């Protein structure tokens, strides 16, 4: 894939492995360096015409931002769990 991807790919697989362990700082962590990764590999698909499976992610991704800032802690913690699945089953199509 790209190197980009990649680098998601890994992060991914780190945020799992941190969460079968209970760290949730760790976690925490992890889920902000996945951040501008997505956030840049988004962007680059859109500039070549887009990814329904991309789009569903990043819809979530901003609706994760809106109830966490909100502090709708129930709504971020659906989403998040939600969303990361989205992601792992979008790049386990490799
Ligand atoms: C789950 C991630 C994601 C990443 C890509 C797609 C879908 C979900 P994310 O939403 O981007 O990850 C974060 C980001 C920030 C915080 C903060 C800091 S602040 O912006 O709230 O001040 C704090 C925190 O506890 O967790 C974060 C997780
Ligand atoms: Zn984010």
């Amino acid at each position: 894939g790209s190197p980009l991807a990649q680098q998601i790919k890994n992060t991914l697989t780190f945020i799992g492995q941190a969460n079968a362990a209970g760290r949730m700082d760790e976690v925490r962590t992890l889920q902000q360096n996945l951040h501008p990764l997505w956030a840049e590999y988004f962007q680059q698909t859109e500039g070549s015409g887009g990814s329904p499976l991309a789009q569903q992610i990043q819809y979530g991704h901003v609706l994760i931002h809106q109830a966490r800032a909100a502090g709708r802690m129930d709504e971020v913690r659906r989403l998040s769990e939600n969303t990361l699945q989205l992601m792992k089953e979008y790049f386990q199509q490799s």
